[PDB]
């Protein structure tokens, strides 16, 4: 006679999804085979006076539901004022820890704070290497990315970017071009640690949100070095090893690193009506710079598909499409070809914006992201990745963040967040034939989600990737 | 073919569930019809340094989807050591606040802290009157009781009560029995304001735990004065209006109080064997004293069925079972005599125990939750109000605290709360043939949960009448 809730988890599979709240100051594991919060973790407990968590990112584990780990990162000062919530705290922590967090079958437990052991605090995405042996973190507001080791906690490599614009105006700083320089970014305290945790490394008091190349253009954005910006978001790992990728959000570029050796060596230009790449300057062995004569659009790049032959950048704004390069030649990134470009008749406004994505395991569909300011509905894209287009665009609700995929590519998982003030939810769609089957309730402003991989495989349709 | 989840909430109606988080610092609000949180509420973001969500009361409304009220009070201090989690605060603010928020149809506004306007801090359970015209908080650290006036946040009245033991010795103070005291509390400060908020009046630095009744007696329980505890725990009301009784824990009593003319009238007796009531008796305008020989069990649960015809106070520990009067008497609550005691062949354990429950708006049923420490299921028992017997019990997970039932009395909606630390959900009951439908994700403490109500009627089966 009635409905069972239980129907509609037994087709979704034993899958784990984990997700981080952003100002709710929480993190939370759900078992998405029945419905319940596995473990959940309030960072106020330990005494973090301002948990924005920020992105996260989990490790492989064979059995998820005895024990996994994770990493989570935070943002504070004055982050915390730029929400629709009337906030009221004197004196916010100043954020850009990296929680190392092991669910142990039963609770989360705290394990450490990765910026603490290595001195490095960095507030943006968070990936896993593909080797599970490591994770990386960007920050927009020190424009610094790295990757570090899983057992030490210990920064392998870092990099540090600076913008010298053509023009020392905010309106014009990236519109009429500039120079953006690359430097290996070295630790200066005992232990081979850096002195860079909490706010120390600022160039701007907060991240850019969504559209916020105007708003640092129009000085709206106070900092010490506002003119140096580039606003790194992210380090994206090929899935085939080797390379690594950073995204720059103001001078709409990305730049290949060698890991291993600890060079860059290719620069991707982001917008429509720019060649592939940039040519990529070597002044001496730690620092590198790239001449950019014009900035077309800001962008916020997107990653790998999972066999690696393709590899997605998201101009933003005075652009809205997705950038495709060929990546198949993975001896050379010096090659990497563009050789397509998603466009749609609805993405010719300001917004919506192509945010975050999700390929399907066979890597011939991504599901999208498409992001509006209040009061626009915001929803998922449904792209063919063999032709390069868009299939289906459906409406959802308020402020859409990430995509994660059941790694058997049957279910698509969402999160909409609400502002940080307003209505939040998991959403659920299937990949067959592309329903959405309803929403999950969550009570978290999350800009992150995974669900947790079994394999290095699984890894590839992860927050490893892409973000 | 696929299932949608959407089918699910159908099936429950227009209904909004709201609940506090304990550990979790946060409040939200959840529309049962299609699983999206509505708003939730961080109150780490308010400067709040101990955020222990812990009670709450939903005003009725005409449209909870366009507009609704309630209250949510926290609790402090060493309450933040209780609980499983390795809390690193080891000064943490001392809570007591009782938060006034407002759901707009779009967010949650916090309006105020009660606490600060009345003077009064009060950190246990929260019921709005039945006229909606106010509400109630009850504490059993500083062991008062209180009822405000809902457009002014000032008290109307309050009680203290205190323990005068006939043994001298905590292992006795309560078995050997002894006389309380209940006294008329007036405001001592500037413009009718008390000076007790936060940790202002506390006996004991936390609230009992469930068997804490044997910690208190054992000297594990810290404070100024436990000798002299009662452990208060709320302040329900008659749905026929006049009359609020208080419940003591340790006493094993409760008090049945004139609203308007702000006098006990009536002291019922808890456990099984003892009479229907114990002599009040006057000592001054402000002094009521009532002498108990012996205390052969602690309770807690009380509140009415509502038509009012009953009142119900649990028994737990020593006994575990509901304690039922007959209060069809609306003009003189000292008549108030026994008429059943719900008793069950498996509640023989020191546990389960019960500690919350709700009616059916026929009040022909009650839905009662049973509460064991990690790691015996939790669940609910379903009782027939008619004939005053245990009908089913079914097993659900760990850590089961409130309950709430949809106004047309099809589903009881109750949380599952992981003792703070593992796992939690929402659980959604029909009553039809009381059959579990199944979980929702919840990742959140709760202590308390509410369906917000659109009339007095429906206040009569929410947290006004029953905890
Ligand atoms: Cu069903
Ligand atoms: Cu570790
Ligand atoms: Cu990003
Ligand atoms: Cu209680
Ligand atoms: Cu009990
Ligand atoms: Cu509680």
């Amino acid at each position: 006679k009635y409905v069972k809730v239980q129907d509609f988890y037994d087709q979704l599979g034993k899958y784990v999804l984990v997700a981080p709240g952003k100002f709710s100051g929480t993190v939370a594991a759900t078992d998405l085979s029945t419905g319940w919060t596995m473990a959940w973790l309030a960072a106020w407990n330990y005494g973090d006076t301002c948990p924005i968590m920020h992105h996260m990112a989990a490790f492989p584990s064979p059995d998820p539901y005895k024990e996994f780990e994770f990493v989570v990162n935070t943002q504070g000062g004055k982050n915390l004022f730029i929400y629709g919530v009337p906030v009221t705290v004197e004196d916010p922590g100043e954020g850009m820890k990296i929680y190392r967090i092991k669910y142990d079958g039963t609770r989360m437990n705290l394990q450490r704070d990765a910026a603490e052991v290595s001195g490095l605090g960095l507030g943006v995405h968070v990936t896993i290497t593909p080797e599970a042996d490591g994770y990386a973190v960007g920050d927009g507001q020190k424009d610094i990315c790295a990757e570090f080791d899983r057992e030490t906690d210990m920064v392998r490599y870092a990099w540090a970017f600076d913008w010298d614009p053509n023009v020392k105006d905010l309106k014009r700083a990236w519109l009429d071009g500039g120079t953006m320089t690359i430097k290996r970014l070295k630790p200066t305290l005992p232990g081979g640690r850096y002195d860079l945790q909490g706010s120390k490394g600022n160039k701007i008091d907060w991240e850019l949100v969504p559209g916020g190349e105007l708003a640092i253009e129009d000085g709206k954005v106070s900092g010490d070095r506002p003119l140096h910006s580039v606003a790194n978001d992210a380090l994206v790992f090929d899935p085939r090893g080797k390379w690594a990728v950073a995204s720059m959000r103001l001078p709409g570029v990305c730049v290949v690193f060698d890991r291993e050796n600890q060079v860059p060596v290719a620069v991707l230009a982001g917008p429509k009506g720019t060649p592939s790449q940039f040519q990529l300057v070597k002044v001496d062995d730690d620092t590198w710079t790239v001449d950019i004569p014009e900035v077309i659009s800001a962008g916020h790049q997107a990653g790998f598909s999972p066999d690696g032959q393709s590899f997605l950048f998201m101009n933003s704004l005075r652009q809205n499409n997705i950038m495709v390069w060929d990546s198949s030649n993975h001896d050379d990134p010096t090659t990497w070809e563009k050789k397509a470009v998603v466009e749609s008749p609805d993405w010719r406004g300001a917004y919506p914006n192509t945010f975050h994505m999700v390929f399907t395991p066979d890597a011939k569909k991504i599901y999208v992201t498409m992001w509006w300011p209040s009061p626009t509905p915001n929803g998922i894209a449904v792209i063919d990745a063999v032709n390069w287009e868009v299939l289906k665009e459906v409406d959802l609700g308020p402020d859409m963040h990430t995509l994660a995929i059941t790694y058997d590519g049957k279910f698509v998982v969402g999160t909409l967040s609400g502002y940080q003030n307003t209505a939040s939810a998991i959403v659920v769609m299937e990949t067959e034939t592309d329903e959405v089957l309803g929403f999950l309730p969550s009570p978290m402003g999350h800009h992150d989600n995974v669900i947790v991989p079994r394999t290095l495989e699984d890894l590839r349709i992860s927050r490893s990737t892409t973000t």
